[PDB]
Formats: C-alpha cells, sequence, structure tokens
C-alpha cells in the first residue's frame, strides 16, 4: 500500500450534520439586532428567552407584532418528554409565531409580574420587524 490519492476526506465532521435550514430566523433573543429583519409569509418564530418559574417575574408581551404576525394558540407546553426539556430551572418561556401578512411593525416585550399592571419591569426588550 502506498496510494495516498489527493485531496481530504470526510472523517472529523466539524459541520453540521442534524440541522435542516429552511427558515429566515425562526427565532429571536438578542436585543442588538432590533435592525429592520425582513420576513416572508410562511416562516415560523419561535422565540427563546431565559426565565425562572420558580420566582414570579415573567415576561409581559406588550407588542406581540400581531398587527402582521399571527399567532398560533395559547398552549406552548408539550405534555410528554422526549429531549427533556429541563436546562436546570424548571419550565421555561416559549412563543411560537406563525407569518400570514406583510407590513411593517414592531415586538415589544419586557421583564415583570404578568399578574401585575404598568409595574416596573427589572429587564426589557424591543426590536423592529418588516415583511415582505
Amino acid at each position: 500500500m502506498g496510494s495516498s490519492h489527493h485531496h481530504h476526506h470526510h472523517s472529523s465532521g466539524l459541520v453540521p450534520r442534524g440541522s435542516h435550514m429552511q427558515k429566515p430566523v425562526v427565532t429571536l433573543d438578542d436585543a442588538d439586532d432590533c435592525s429592520p429583519l425582513k420576513l416572508t409569509q410562511g416562516q415560523e418564530l419561535v422565540l427563546t428567552l431565559p426565565s425562572n418559574p420558580t420566582t414570579g417575574f415573567r415576561w409581559e408581551l406588550r407588542n406581540p407584532a400581531a398587527s402582521v404576525l399571527k399567532r398560533l394558540g395559547p398552549e406552548v407546553y408539550s405534555n410528554s418528554e422526549e429531549d427533556s426539556g429541563l436546562v436546570g430551572s424548571g419550565g421555561e418561556s416559549t412563543w411560537r409565531f406563525r407569518v400570514a401578512a406583510s407590513g411593517d411593525d414592531r415586538l415589544e416585550l419586557v421583564y415583570r409580574r404578568p399578574w401585575e399592571k404598568d409595574a416596573e419591569p427589572a429587564e426589557s426588550f424591543s426590536c423592529a420587524i418588516q415583511v415582505r
């Protein structure tokens, strides 16, 4: 045996092989990229933010961009368990949205007790959104 051939073969696997790209973003956690993100009628939006339901201070939904984006349903908690959704704090916040129409809008979410009214939220969040 002396044939070394040319080029290189796949043996290390440094590229993603367990993921599929189809949506633009389908998610938004960072509050820096609040730029006028472009969307398209037919793409989901499953937000993901850290929270502790063991305290009391959750994330109040102010502007869900319902002006252009349509929500699926209130149910956002899985009854069964497959990949065990437990990071180490119990339940978490999961907002599943779906685009239906275009138009300009803006998403706004604050961090405070949902059972309150115009209270003083610790954290905050608000980014821009634009569909076409």
